[PDB]
């Protein structure tokens, strides 16, 4: 038989696994409710609330190297990170700065996995609007979606689980 | 009427490789469709079912990632893949997360063969509509097109067989 | 006079740092406002005078590789930069010069940082016209906005402080 | 369709060179007309029959690691190629694939020069109908244009004579 | 009216250094002018005649490499260049071959910076219409700019002087 073909979405267990929460702080009454839905999911998951580990930096621009920092920070302390998620709102304005930050940012982060050497969740919201923004953190008036960080929270602790450092 | 894929330009045998195919959850229904699509043709083209490996990610901004530690846990396991195939839905929505995802995904998957020395297939879909990536995978009510799900299996026995690690 | 305003986030203490500030002089004027304001929301901070480093260049397409020297000059003299601001004003003009200049120029001030090995701020303006630029300078007609000169200020302080070579 | 560009500076002897040609099979008919076109200008040039290695892929996005490999196989063959041409056809479609194949493509082969140490000519057309295509092949109805696979032809030659790996 | 070519923040002594100029060929009578431009400007700030070398290419695509070994060459020759300025002429067509190459062009060109060790002038006209790119090289029929040339040129010399790998 195929392996894998068919298996069940499973749960993951997130007990032994530390992880790092990195945030910009533009957009921050958003930034909040996704990191406290990240936190959330994945207490739920089992990752204990000393291992949730929270940073921050300004603008989303800086969360790449934020990330490779505070990373490097966590492994001198001894309390190395499992996972990372940076998280961060952009919303267009009338420049092209909205799309330069987005498309510079998304790419750091994708290529940074490497040379931090474990999995980085894209918890950046890239947004038209505020109102959509916070439909994707859950705080729109009208909750007409949910909060994208509980979506965050579980990658996280999934993908430490099936493919951070310590896993095989 | 134009003339897109072209017939293989010979019959691959597939006995002797291993692949993996890595999958998001997005969209499940297509990914499963484009799943099987691939599977029954590199099980046609000889590729035995024991030796078809399949993993998944939450989604399609994992698949890089994910692929480089599935390909490391495979080696590890010595059971190495010859080739592998990552498999993602993105469907155009409301923000540009979208294009910022498919950007990243797409860049980050071309750049990691060198990594992981081997070929990877483009299995993402990248879709205005839900209706669109129905009719990529075959299952649109009308059957439009076919399921682009076996091209990828087609295309990795072949980038495989002739241009695998271990093909010369 | 520490008069305050924007975003919590601790006070940053850069009174040990050495910044550099290297700038393009195309749209001069804007340029001299934001190095201005970033100067001063430094010096607010507690960065010394004397530990403000200026460098310049002709155009934003030379900041990259602009800065990567100016970081080598500075080490090799003895008074490395803790972090550094490159600056520069890309307005659209008729042709497609400003996006393929601004895209490139953003994505290797962005992947500067791990080969200067210290954060890198972006202070890059891409407006899409020169009343956007005047404005995020704090020096449009109508006084629309703020000097983000002086944001970059801060974020250089902060990044230093908290993530340089030197921090921990 | 209006074309400018100028013959070599001067009269390149390809003689003593060895080019590899590696193409998609999408869009065969104007595949082939292109491999043709570039063949001819190739052996108009003095390039040797037996010096002009053929190899296939099944689409655009293949070629990249297709490309690496094929490089990798004539060396160890002990017949490396002096330089090589990619050739592709892409024509837009209803989504978003023909841009991210494109981009990622394009991006690829560029950078894929110093990895194989060799150029690399560019020989992807990237069409928005089919018409345009068959018309840069030199074989749309009308023969509005010329085979532009010619061009590619005589930059291969010009490109491994003045730079290649044996050129000084 | 012929006037002198100085400017009060372009002052730098090019009497040392030694500067590659290579072009495409593509729309040469506008790579023409503007490759007399440089050279115009950089004869006017102390550049010596046998001191500034010039290569050529097919087309732009080929700029990057053709850089790269061009700088190899001179520096095997003894004759290592300071710093070099690709000139090349791109103008919009029909199809999308104008973005693919000016993208992958203009990215690489920046990014070859690190590997030739030096400053990479960007010397590419990246319009949508001739008559932009005539005006930019500052022979359109009503002399509406100036020739670019000449800003590159003077741009050339102070990344040498300033940043250049013989600077300090
Ligand atoms: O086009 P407009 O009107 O100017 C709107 C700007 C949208 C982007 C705003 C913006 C936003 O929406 N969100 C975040 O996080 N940062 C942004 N800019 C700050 C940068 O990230 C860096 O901190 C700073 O550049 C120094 O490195
Ligand atoms: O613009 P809207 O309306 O919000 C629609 C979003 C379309 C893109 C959706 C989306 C989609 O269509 N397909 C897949 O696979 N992932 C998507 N987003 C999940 C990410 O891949 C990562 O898992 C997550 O970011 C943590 O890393
Ligand atoms: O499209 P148009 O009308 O020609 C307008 C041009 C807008 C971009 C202008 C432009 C601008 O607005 N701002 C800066 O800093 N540089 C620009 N061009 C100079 C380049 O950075 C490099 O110095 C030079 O290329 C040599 O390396
Ligand atoms: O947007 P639509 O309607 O679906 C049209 C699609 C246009 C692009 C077509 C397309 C085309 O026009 N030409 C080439 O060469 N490949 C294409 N897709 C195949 C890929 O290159 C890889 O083989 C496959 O992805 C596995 O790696
Ligand atoms: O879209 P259309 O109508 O076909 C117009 C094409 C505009 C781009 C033209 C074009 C142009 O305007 N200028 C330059 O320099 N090269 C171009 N194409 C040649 C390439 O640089 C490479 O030499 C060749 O690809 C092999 O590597």
């Amino acid at each position: 038989a195929v392996k894998g073909l068919g298996k069940p979405d499973q749960v993951y267990d997130g007990s032994k696994i530390r992880v790092g929460i990195i945030h910009a702080r533009w957009n921050r009454v958003i930034i909040d409710a996704l990191v406290k839905g990240a936190i959330e999911r994945m207490a739920s998951l089992g990752v204990e609330e000393n291992n949730i580990i929270i940073e921050t930096v300004p603008g989303s621009y800086e969360l790449p190297w934020g990330t490779k920092r505070f990373v490097d920070r966590q492994a001198k302390l001894g309390k190395p990170l499992d996972v990372v998620i940076p998280i961060g709102v952009l919303i267009k304005g009338s420049t092209m700065h909205f799309e330069y930050i987005s498309d510079s940012t998304t790419h750091a982060l994708m290529n940074l996995q490497e040379k931090v050497d474990m999995p980085v969740i894209f918890g950046l919201l890239t947004c038209m609007t505020e109102e959509q923004a916070l439909a994707r953190a859950g705080i729109d008036e009208a909750h007409s979606m949910h909060n994208h960080g509980e979506d965050w929270g579980a990658a996280a602790v999934e993908m430490a689980v099936k493919f951070g450092k310590n896993a095989f």
